[PDB]
């Protein structure tokens, strides 16, 4: 393991395709912090090909870092290595691993999370009904390449997508990711989640399509908390009497019918992610 309890230097294998020289990188304002990290916005230079500097995000440790967020930033910057280049997805750009701080480049997306900038445009130019099954489609297209590539992300969510300035869904967030004992699935958002991966301790792609119908839930409700008013204790006990979320006002019939087959209790039941592709293409088609 990596560990911060050296006083030589960083325990970093070297992974020359992917570093970046520290020169070619400018740091500039903070975006915010998570679980194991702080983003802040930066230039890097010639890393997408011409001296012309380019807006990226670094990830890099807090101020209160503990030893385990960096074996957790290492992890996920290795998992983003193995996710190939999609529209929507953000990917891994580069790294600063030797001779300094960890920073990890990924594509910047100046609008922020999906479930920020929904609950920013609620009624009260708006967002349309087209807008809103554009996004689904883009999330769809982008979980349809994850999948492709042998990829469960485990933790998707309206807050683990990001929105480009140029209103592009990028999906976020791969620190939970796994390229397919006990406490298997144990740092799962409940509420997001299929209930075999705690009941049966397995994930599989059907399982992330659990979480895209509470995704699709949470975009046509602009931001919508899921389940309102029922505490996590009482969820699986709901679901398996049958309960399912209503359907959105946004929401047309053919849409919540998307929604609920993402909720069949039998994982083979619900649709792929390829099938999911097809059935929004179509519905984007239509209202163009
Ligand atoms: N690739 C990214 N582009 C952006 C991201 S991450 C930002 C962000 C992500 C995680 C986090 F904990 C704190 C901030 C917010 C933002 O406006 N753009
Ligand atoms: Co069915």
């Amino acid at each position: 393991g990596p560990t911060l309890a050296n006083v030589s230097e960083l325990e970093l294998p070297a992974d020359p395709k992917w570093e970046l020289s520290r020169a070619r990188l400018t740091l500039g304002k903070p975006l915010g912090e998570g679980a194991f990290g702080q983003v802040v916005m930066a230039e890097a230079i010639g890393i997408d090909r011409a001296a012309k500097p380019v807006t990226v995000a670094v990830k890099m440790l807090k101020d209160d870092a503990t030893d385990k967020d960096l074996s957790d930033l290492v992890s996920e910057m290795e998992m983003m290595k193995m996710i190939g280049k999609h529209k929507n997805i953000i990917n891994l750009l580069g790294a600063c691993t030797q001779g300094g701080p960890l920073y990890v480049l990924v594509e910047y997306a100046a609008k922020g999370n999906l479930r920020e900038f929904l609950r920013a445009r609620r009624p009260p130019q708006q967002l349309t009904f087209k807008d809103l099954v554009s996004c689904a489609y883009q999330v769809a297209r982008g979980m349809e390449y994850l999948a492709s590539q042998k990829c469960i992300h485990r933790d998707l969510a309206a807050r683990n997508v990001l929105v480009t300035e140029d209103n592009v869904m990028k999906i976020a967030d791969f620190g939970l990711a796994r390229d397919v004992n006990t406490t298997t699935n144990g740092r799962l958002p409940v509420k997001w989640m299929a209930p075999e991966a705690l009941f049966d301790r397995v994930y599989t792609h059907q399982s992330d399509v659990w979480s895209f119908g509470v995704l699709l839930w949470e975009i046509f409700t602009l931001g919508g908390s899921p389940y309102p008013g029922i505490p996590v204790e009482e969820l699986f006990k709901l679901l398996k009497e049958g309960h399912r979320m209503d359907k959105p006002a946004n929401c047309t019939h053919d849409l919540y019918m998307i929604m609920r087959e993402c909720w069949h209790a039998a994982p083979s039941q619900r649709p792929t992610f390829k099938q999911l592709v097809e059935d929004l293409d179509r519905v984007l088609t239509v209202t163009s």
